[PDB]
């Protein structure tokens, strides 16, 4: 049949945008709880009635969530700049090769804004 | 002439059981959830009623549908032997679009973080 | 430069009525809604700013046609003689294109379960 | 036999706006939302029933009053024309407890993040 | 030490159904929720950890409990007999508070728009 | 005619606690996106329908809000130990001599925990 599945995770993180002007409120340190939607598209199985168990990317997100969760962002090699869109890039990066299906990953620094980034 | 998508959203407080998955896991448990279904549609809007279609006939629409998942157990209708989150919407999807042919999208929340969507390829 | 899509979302307290539905039809009376608006756009993200658009631009680009739908009566608003969410959408887009032009979609929800979603097409 | 307090919550979507507020003030303008009014009530446990009373013996007491503020101008209900969230929160009220005698407290939300919350005192 | 109120908020994703509703009753019928528990406490503020209590210690002593309750079937526990937000308000609070002497409320919902809230005997 | 009232404001902040063990994740820098509800109690008063005008709870809380958000609240005096107990207590004491109605502060550390203070 073909479908897309997604999982939601939060990660509770600081971190600061070190290129905007001195009066900036997005240089200034702070933090969010930052949401993580993982999206994977595929065929569905015809016996197990599904494209991949949920625990499964759980599991495979872990390492990745771990390292963002509970930790300043820009400490992390190749987040010295951790915008919404370069942490939606580094978290496909780092999930792609250990989850092929992966079709879209969306991050919301704040309750009512979002990123969304399908490795184009 | 616009064209544009539109979408109305469903809970409905259903018990259900996976039957393939090994002896021990939870998902193979009797469980249940609050289950949420967004119907969406696409068209073009009237000039005169400025609208697709009206929210409230897609809710009329789905409400037959509903009702079998609603306050039930989802292992005993017909179809859904195996209730996954992409069988519900593979199942709902082949109940709603004879009813519905403006369809193009069926998403189920399992959860609060999880979900499938579906748009009937 | 990496393609990809942002949104804001926004809320306004406003009132409406719809003029062209049928006699004894619910959304002929003044009410009113909490109505969220999403602002969507799309374009490649810079690789020095890390970004396609400084969200804080685009709060300041919208202000103004936010304030003229908050705490107020859509009717009374030119090209809004029939609020729909449609026309909200299509209204909403045409006041905000030709001054934001990496806009993609605009979604307005007058409920907490509907939606309605205008791309421009 | 055990004290508790259940509570229920219903959503109105209404127009409304204050008479007596300053010249320029956004709330005397005409404008709208989404209202959610949660309903409380307090007593004994039931061995029997195991509940204090049907969550839909309260959905069903509640109907009539919930159908007078439901997509209307709140302004022109006797008793609510300064139907500020307090007046509205004491209306429901003078309302309900003749018919709910074990209620125990009103809620009422203008927007998600306000709250008015009256137990008849 | 500064005095405070506490809570954790918990999801199990169970199923039941009630034993002695009439026969047509949608309640008495095999479903399930997403229930949200809500677990409260009272006490006084460290001057040196600045807390009551960490958070994740109320989390680990409720876990035991927790894991008895979420992806199963409600009835099947003893206590549990007739699975109301009430009895298993009840039930929670007998079996959490030896292990947390400081527990002052337990808060139940079945759905979004529910709630039960117990303080013991 | 004596009511409650609240409003609910959202701080993104970075955070860490100075006084936990060791290995404890809390002691990393990190941040939240905070929730905090103001409550007021008194009298309705017959003409104005209202016990405090919403906009006046807005304009008096909106600077103690702003050192809050988009910070870090380890550097703001009096919160060097920045747990959900203290940022109450801390918002209590700022507040309470410019808005007496003043009954409870509330703050949502995370969407699944809270702590609530009146004064005592
Ligand atoms: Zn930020
Ligand atoms: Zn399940
Ligand atoms: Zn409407
Ligand atoms: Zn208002
Ligand atoms: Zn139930
Ligand atoms: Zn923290």
């Amino acid at each position: 049949s073909h479908m897309e599945l997604f999982k939601e995770f939060t990660f509770e993180s600081a971190h600061r945008l070190p290129h905007v002007p001195e009066g900036h409120k997005c240089g200034r340190l702070h933090g969010h709880s930052f949401r993580v939607a993982i999206h994977i598209e595929g065929e569905v199985d015809p016996h197990t009635g599904w494209i991949r168990d949920f625990a499964e990317i759980k599991a495979i997100f872990k390492p990745i969530y771990e390292q963002l969760d509970h930790n300043y962002l820009n400490d992390i090699p190749g987040l010295e700049n951790p915008t919404s869109e370069n942490l939606c890039r580094w978290i496909w990066q780092q999930l792609k090769p250990l989850l092929p299906e992966l079709s879209k990953v969306r991050v919301h620094e704040t309750c009512t804004s979002g990123c969304e980034y399908r490795g184009d």
